[PDB]
């Protein structure tokens, strides 16, 4: 089914752009929506009031945590108020910076605050889920727990953008994270998936992302695991894991160094 | 495949494979300024080890320290250029923190992100930085200089209990990108080895540690090199599976979940 009601999401930086997007997609379901974001980007915006607009319009409500999403305190809260709900069955993982710099003028903040949100945001909130989900499954009967966590990695992850290394690395951390969490809540019932999503009718509107959000977060992906997706306009993308292209074998029990040399050597010689 | 009269920084050294990985470019001729924590080293007879590796007529210093921490990452580089410059970087320290991610303390993911990914990036940028500004003075606008970073298989595959080691690996490999993207115009090589820890030999990974290391990997760039005994796998860049293209300008969110509930219900 495609309906959400009486189900409890979290959504970081859903103050506006694409998470905004995202939670008012899933409080349109009837999902009840926790937002989160820094304190002045929700005063900034009114997010919270055009969601319990949209949420209290299908049911549902939405509360407004506001905290840095790096900090251990802002994911205990925000567990702390979906439980207050009712529980927890929805998580995106959302909220990110960037700080953009040619590698060589990168500075340890640079690198350490991107690393902070998007990669350290990502687990906090990964791990008090993925503990919620484990111990509601030890006390159901059955052993499972319905679960969907939605993590936002990027493309620059596989590419290594150059000014972007601090972004990439915490977006390949980010899918490596989340391979882990569907490896280890998959057979209790949990989803966990990564979307790679570009956004600005319009072919780069949110909504394009927000509509593959809805299965990802829905009872219809229940076999939808462990995936990667790519997804920009009215198109969606799934990656497939990376493949060997070439298995270099020595004629022996260990490679002779200078044998591995001309094999190496040889094979990059015509190389662009 | 000779390295005589180059500098070499190698972290994680006192044992295991950053221990190989620095006898194998000493052996080689190379000067070697090996890291470690002080306890590491304390406890290893590394600095004797590739310090008696004189037999290739260079020398070996130590220099202790968390490389997790930005004074490390800066001693280290002047300790190179102390000795000449900076050559060959080889970005190997880290720990495991192994736990099930829905047990995992917060401490033992920073931890794990610390040393591996921070730690690679600390050096990894003031080898960068030194490279660039080392091109910029040459009269040819290049420079000799070989980045050999680590990641591992779990960054592909995601273990249950390695989240932490898992991302950080996968982080690394992207930096490695950048820094191969951001550096290669200057004649700096930068690629990942993702070793398996006898086909568990560390002696395995020494190998292609020499080649990428030496003037021969020259045109050897931004490739990730999986390294298991006898065997040498270079990893392709992920490609695409399948696309799902909407009919028209806009997914209708129903046809959507059709399209993937049916594509995923029968695919093993």
């Amino acid at each position: 089914t495609t309906d959400l009601s009486g189900k409890v999401a979290v959504v970081t930086g859903a103050a506006a752009g694409l998470g905004r997007a995202e939670a008012l997609g899933l409080a349109r379901l009837g999902a009840t929506v926790v937002v989160n974001d820094v304190a002045s980007a929700l005063d900034a915006s009114d997010v919270v009031d055009e969601i319990g607009a949209a949420a209290a319009d299908a049911g549902a409500k939405a509360v407004a945590v506001a905290g840095d999403i790096s900090q251990r305190a802002t994911a205990d809260e925000l567990l702390a108020s979906a439980v207050g709900l009712g529980g927890l069955d929805i998580v995106v993982n959302n909220a990110g910076i960037t700080r953009d710099r040619m590698l060589f003028n990168m500075s340890d903040e640079e690198w350490d605050a991107v690393i902070a949100v998007h990669l350290r945001g990502h687990f906090l909130l990964t791990r008090n889920a993925a503990a919620y989900w484990r111990d509601k499954a030890k006390d159901a009967e059955g052993g499972s727990v319905f679960g969907r966590l939605v993590n936002t990695s990027s493309e620059a992850g596989l590419v290594g953008p150059v000014g972007q290394a601090n972004y990439a690395a915490a977006k390949a951390g980010i899918t490596a994270l989340t391979l882990s969490a569907a490896r280890a809540l998959g057979r209790y019932g949990v989803c966990a998936n990564v979307i790679c999503p570009r956004a600005r009718i319009d072919p780069l509107s949110p909504q394009h992302v927000v509509s593959l959000v809805q299965f990802l977060a829905s009872p219809a992906a229940a076999e939808v695991n462990g995936q990667v997706f790519i997804v920009y306009g009215p198109q969606v993308t799934l990656v497939s894991p990376p493949h060997m292209e070439r298995r270099f074998s020595a004629d022996g029990t260990s490679w002779d160094p200078t044998e591995l040399t001309a094999t190496l050597r040889d094979y990059f010689a015509g190389r662009d």
